[PDB]
């Protein structure tokens, strides 16, 4: 059961912690990039003691792609053991919103969402850029709607318009966080 060469990305880490991962990578010849590429296999992110992390773009992109989401602690502990530990016991269990009982990273990883849905991101967005939200959507199988009306581009699926038919974007984050297409009703603004 041998596979893929390890290429990591790092998330939610302070510059000092980033530097600690950079040297750790060199010591074990682990690839490490600044942005998530096609080769990315692991997203190393800061977690509390319960393997719960902060919601970041890479975390969502990580789950969307069924990647290994690993606690920075895997790095700190494999450094004090002198050996390259297995990532398994350090897999992120959830984020600050989900808590640790749903194990979304693992569910997404082992099972590998918006298949057959027509979704449009309405320009005004707070946290992340419209460009990356659409990237996330495509990764989860959504038919990303670039412009309204759909005209000949229409698949027949009643569009979902993500904001701030009309749905809060948190619907996307929550669905990815627990790797489950959530019920839209709770997120409709209109």
């Amino acid at each position: 059961r041998a596979e893929r060469d390890i290429s990591m990305v790092v998330s939610g880490l302070t510059p000092k912690e980033v530097m600690i991962v950079q040297k750790f990578a060199e010591k074990y010849r682990l690839a490490l990039t600044d942005v998530i590429t096609e080769e990315t296999t692991h997203v190393i992110i800061k977690t509390d003691a319960e393997f719960v992390c902060e919601r970041t773009l890479k975390y969502f992109l990580g789950i969307a792609g069924g990647k290994w989401i690993v606690s920075y602690s895997w790095v700190i502990k494999s450094i004090q053991e002198r050996k390259l530990l297995s990532v398994h016991e350090f897999e992120v269990k959830g984020d600050v919103v989900t808590g640790s009982n749903h194990q979304g990273p693992r569910r997404s990883r082992e099972s590998q969402l918006f298949e057959g849905l027509q979704i449009y991101c309405c320009e005004p967005f707070t946290n992340m850029p419209k460009d990356e939200l659409e990237r996330m959507l495509q990764l989860c199988g959504a038919s990303v709607v670039k412009e309204l009306p759909l005209l000949t581009r229409d698949t027949g699926a009643h569009p979902i318009v993500l904001v701030q038919r009309l749905v809060m974007w948190d619907w996307v984050l929550d669905s990815i966080s627990v790797y489950r297409c959530r019920d839209l009703d709770a997120y409709l603004v209109q």
